[PDB]
């Protein structure tokens, strides 16, 4: 219910997620293995899709306020 979600996600402190982490996030509410979707969705929800997405591209991808 909010962005604290991208970050509390990240054990690492990283502030950033990559398709891996993506991936793991959706795992923890079921097993379903999605390689197309992972990638789509990964570039998708990725501003920049470099590796992985950053805590600020998450923020202003959330709700797709672009
Ligand atoms: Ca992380
Ligand atoms: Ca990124």
């Amino acid at each position: 219910m909010a962005e604290a979600l991208f970050k509390e996600i990240d054990v690492n402190g990283d502030g950033a997620v990559s398709y891996e982490e993506v991936k793991a996030f959706v795992s923890k509410k079921r097993a379903i293995k999605n390689e197309q979707l992972l990638q789509l969705i990964f570039k998708s929800i990725d501003a920049d899709g470099n590796g992985e997405i950053d805590q600020n591209e998450f923020a202003k991808f959330y709700g797709s306020i672009q």
